């Protein structure tokens, strides 16, 4: 869990919000993603079927309706969100090594910049999820007319309801993280002056 | 066999060529067609297969390469060739009935016109066979690119060699019939003057 708290962005300049609340939500998202990765999204493509005899229609319809899986989007979001925290940690380690082999304002500015970047990454991933999948709910039946499928064919999705439940969980966690990051930057600015 | 000789065109004005030679060739063609109709052309479409998974490609390729079967063409040719003979026979019966209830030149002209029409029908059927199937030989493998078949597919024909043999027999018989009809009209014209 120490690696997770390091990836969250815990810093010596962090207040209570960034040290005890943001890290817990980060670990919660990690755990939910680990639980839901291969259990429920494992057979997303192998169980995807369409009512047709046309060869190759299943693959093209699946690619049309799922350009990128939800789990991969969440994994990329977590990696990109955790990147600035470890960047700051490596910078701190470099500064301490330089001190050993031989100010606070630089640390403060680095922390606020990293928090802003985390907020930006979370916001852009929320926006791209909204673009790709406008509704939080997943439907049982989809209509596909991509070549080489003739006319329009019916295709059926695996586990729509469980995927909807996990999507709601993940979106709520991301929204809470965005709100907490905004509160963190506002609190730091207020404490500055 | 009497019905066959009636359908050949035997008339009281017929010479030896039309009475003993043409009728025999007509009966020979009838017998060969009866032998070859369903024995060798029976499974022409059910055994026609193509190397593909595309639904509907077998039927469209068969229709593209065999617009009308050889056996049906020969049957239509025989029916149309035999039509003028029975037309003449019915006209003779009508004339005899009119005589009973109450010249030779009319009979002579009707006979020559019927022979000319038989020659024309045989010639046009030979020409249409040449148009549809330029080569007398049938090939084992054909290349088909008709929609919905993707790209070009290989399709295989049933009994190409036996069909080639029977085609040669039928074409030779038809050519002999054409030559005999031309000889008949020339001989009748010569005897006229």
């Amino acid at each position: 869990t120490g690696l997770y708290t390091l990836l969250s962005g815990v810093n010596r300049h962090s207040t209570a919000i960034g040290r005890v609340w943001l890290s817990v939500i980060f670990i919660f998202r990690i755990m939910v993603l680990v639980v839901a990765a291969e259990s429920v999204w494992g057979d997303e493509k192998s169980s995807f079927i369409c009512n047709t005899l046309q060869p190759g229609c299943n693959s093209v319809c699946y690619d049309q309706f799922f350009p990128i899986s939800h789990v991969r989007l969440w994994s990329l979001q977590l990696i990109l969100v955790s990147t600035p925290a470890l960047l700051v940690a490596m910078h701190v380690a470099h500064q301490q090594h330089i001190e050993k082999k031989m100010i606070s304002g630089t640390l403060w500015w680095t922390y606020v910049i990293s928090v802003v970047f985390r907020l930006l990454f979370e916001a852009v991933f929320m926006y791209v999820f909204y673009l790709l999948y406008p509704g939080y709910a997943m439907v049982r039946l989809v209509k596909c007319d991509v070549y080489p499928c003739p006319n329009t064919v019916d295709c059926f999705v695996s586990r729509p309801t469980e995927k909807t439940v996990f999507t709601v969980f993940m979106l709520a966690a991301s929204g809470i993280c965005i709100i907490l990051n905004v509160a963190e930057v506002v609190y730091l600015i207020i404490r500055a002056c």
